[PDB]
């Protein structure tokens, strides 16, 4: 009810349908995407495309919000599994702003192919959160350890230009760009592409935070300041953080 | 008889000699190359620059024998190994093997029409862990796989911006580099390779990686895309 | 007495300047001793983001033990201001006003943030002088320049630019002291826990690692060799080395 799937060639395009929240990944939405994953090329596809309606490809986790319901966290992971584990090569037509979570699934596509005006964004920082480990090494790989730092440490909105030039967009370009070497993608051997995804995925991204990270994640996300800092926000006003 | 070995005060140029074949190893070429590299500083040499001659630093592999695969890691092993630094004169597309060989240099010069390419997934087969790894770290996780996935080239302006040339230049340009480089204290060059090699790129391939490799190598698909080139059409890949 | 830091506080920013700007800023065991003690001290202290930065034209020049009394612990004065960097709950940016070369590059990698001025440099000039380096310094340049330009800056002393330093990503702006401080203060009004556990993820990405045994016999050697000697004596002689390799 809440994603468009279509095939063409042997290019599926699995397309994110809630433009009117910016397609904010609700728990139904992150359902809906995970079997679409899982079900791709039932049937004969060789690749996916994957892309958001409207002006977003994903803003993240719904502030309606799952984002802060306890059993969220482990839709988002079941959803970055089933990519990670797919055979198929998926190329992210990243066609506006990714945030958050949002960030998190552009990251876990295989390629991306980027709109002029999207840009890229973890405020984290802004909101007391924190992040997983993969999310860290894998944007570190993406976007070089010291933008990485810059984009967990303050926020800092990566732009498309320079997210070509880190190499986090391998192409700036449309969804019908996306779609095009999607094609090309489908007409290669799938064995090797099997082969160097994995590979690739097994860079150690892959990580289970140590004990101190896991003590100031949880630390993180049971402290004042998330609500503190969602009360500015709707307020429209500046937050008073206390580190607690 | 295929590599060329010269000096000059401290350098030793050691050149590919099969422009006929692009420069592509085989079971001789390579292991020539292995003594060229172990011969050298045998010998006052503090600095070598590798380069290829003719058109292509080198296009890949041609075996037109059976202990090929040992002969070139024996000679990975040999540049790794190596107490020299190894300034690799990229005179022009360096491709498969030869994108391998480009990389086990500590150092690049790449000539202005020059790329670099794995075109493992037109051919259907699969790179041992090292050659993924190192190529992340010379042209960042991104751009790799867009290498590895769509057998994307790499052209000299990019591996400038990326790293995987340190310069845009000659094999006089190299060599001139590789002079300066000479006079340099080689204790200190030695300690630096030495721990650069392992960041962790030497990787023995993880259990579902050999499985995948098996699998791509022993595939049909690699047959139908020899069968496929020879024919002058597209492949039809079954994915087995 | 005197000191050879100027620590000084603007809202919520503290601003540390290393002041030996006739050394251009070379350390030496005062030095990082009152350095190691800003930092942790900091925040005690109603500060929430820190600012580093050098006195003069030069950011830090490296290290000059000459007139210190207690060089002997200087390399173990030097292993505790990184880890009380490292452990530190204040983000540190780094105004990197001038030249960062060798224990300077080391500091100033070791901030959590670079705003560099557009004539500094970057610099590990180890193979002019015949020493070896740690692995955390390599691997952390290494992530911060890439690979490919890590091994030119460590096998040839190669000079990373202002402007080559904001391509790669070593420098996060280039801008001066004041843009250091505006940057700080923003970062001063963020999330101080959602700050701390990324900083400690992000130092956690194995760049801290012990010296493999091959390397440490390599380090030991380098750090041994008579070319060590020869290359100080080339430059008080003010003429080109003749390193032996030995
Ligand atoms: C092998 C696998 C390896 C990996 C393992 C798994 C890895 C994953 C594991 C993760 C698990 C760990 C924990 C998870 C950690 C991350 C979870 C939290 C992170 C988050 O995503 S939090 C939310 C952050 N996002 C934001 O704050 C978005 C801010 N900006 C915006 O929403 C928008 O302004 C933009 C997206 C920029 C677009 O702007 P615009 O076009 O001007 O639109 P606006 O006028 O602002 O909004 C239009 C309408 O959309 C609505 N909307 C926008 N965003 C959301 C949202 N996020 N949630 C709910 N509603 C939303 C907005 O309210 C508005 O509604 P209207 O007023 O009715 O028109």
């Amino acid at each position: 009810h809440m994603i468009g799937i279509t095939q063409a060639e042997a290019v599926l395009t699995i397309e994110l349908q809630r433009p009117e929240r910016r397609n904010a990944l609700n728990s139904q939405l992150v359902e809906e995407l995970t079997q679409a994953i899982r079900k791709a090329g039932d049937g004969s596809a060789r690749a996916i495309v994957l892309t958001g309606q409207g002006t977003a490809f994903c803003a993240g986790a719904d502030l309606s919000g799952d984002a802060f319901a306890a059993d969220y966290p482990d839709r988002l992971i079941e959803l970055h599994k089933a990519m990670d584990a797919s055979p198929m090569p998926v190329v992210g037509a990243i066609n506006g702003p990714a945030i958050g979570a949002g960030l998190q699934l552009a990251m876990q596509c295989d390629l991306r192919v980027v709109a002029p005006d999207a840009f890229f964004q973890f405020p984290t920082s802004k909101y007391g959160l924190a992040l997983d480990n993969w999310s860290i090494r894998r944007l570190s790989s993406l976007v070089g350890h010291g933008r990485a730092r810059a984009m967990l440490l303050s926020a800092e909105k990566l732009t498309a230009e320079i997210a070509l030039h880190t190499g986090m967009a391998n192409r700036i370009g449309t969804l019908a760009d996306a779609q095009a070497w999607a094609a090309e993608i489908a007409r290669l051997a799938p064995l090797a592409i099997q082969h160097a995804k994995r590979v690739l995925n097994d860079d150690g991204a892959i990580e289970e935070a140590w004990p101190a990270h896991k003590e100031l994640f949880d630390k993180a996300w049971g402290s004042q300041d998330v609500i503190e800092a969602q009360v500015a926000r709707m307020e429209k006003r500046p937050p008073k953080f206390q580190g607690a």
